[PDB]
C-alpha cells in the first residue's frame, strides 16, 4: 500500500492538533507552535475510484492510530481507533477506516465511504473536536486544503 505524509487546513486556515489520546481538534495556529500539528500518513487504499472520488484512508503518522466512522447512539461519529501496528496499514482496509478524497476545486472533502455524505468537518469556533457532520452548507466546515511534507 502506498502512502503520502501531509497536513490538512480547514477552509478557515485552522491546524488540527491531537486532544487527548483519541480526539482531535481544530484551531488557529501561527509560528514554531505550528510544530504541534498532527502529520497524517494517508494511505490510497481500495474501493470504488473516479477522477474525483479517491478512497484513502488516514492514520497518523508513526502512531497505529487511525480515523474511522461508527456508530455511536445511532448516529455517525468519528473516533481514533488503535489497530495492531503489524498488519496495518493495508490496502484493503476494512471499511469503517475509508474516506472518499474528493476534489472540489482546490478544495478537498472527505466523505465517510461507511456513511454516505457525512464528512470529517470542523467548527467554526477555535478548540472543538473534529467530527463528521452530515450537512455541508455554511456553519461546519468541511472543506481543507493538504500540505505535502517529507519522507
Amino acid at each position: 500500500v502506498r502512502s503520502l505524509n501531509c497536513t490538512l487546513r480547514d477552509s478557515q486556515q485552522k491546524s488540527l492538533v491531537m486532544s487527548g489520546p483519541y480526539e482531535l481538534k481544530a484551531l488557529h495556529l501561527q509560528g514554531q507552535d505550528m510544530e504541534q500539528q498532527v502529520v497524517f500518513s494517508m494511505s490510497f487504499v481500495q474501493g470504488e475510484e473516479s477522477n474525483d472520488k479517491i478512497p484513502v484512508a488516514l492514520g497518523l503518522k508513526e502512531k497505529n492510530l487511525y480515523l474511522s466512522c461508527v456508530l455511536k447512539d445511532d448516529k455517525p461519529t468519528l473516533q481514533l481507533e488503535s489497530v495492531d501496528p503489524k498488519n496495518y496499514p493495508k490496502k484493503k482496509m476494512e471499511k469503517r477506516f475509508v474516506f472518499n478524497k474528493i476534489e472540489i476545486n482546490n478544495k478537498l472533502e472527505f466523505e465517510s465511504a461507511q456513511f454516505p455524505n457525512w464528512y470529517i468537518s470542523t467548527s467554526q469556533a477555535e478548540n472543538m473536536p473534529v467530527f463528521l457532520g452530515g450537512t455541508k452548507g455554511g456553519q461546519d466546515i468541511t472543506d481543507f486544503t493538504m500540505q505535502f511534507v517529507s519522507s
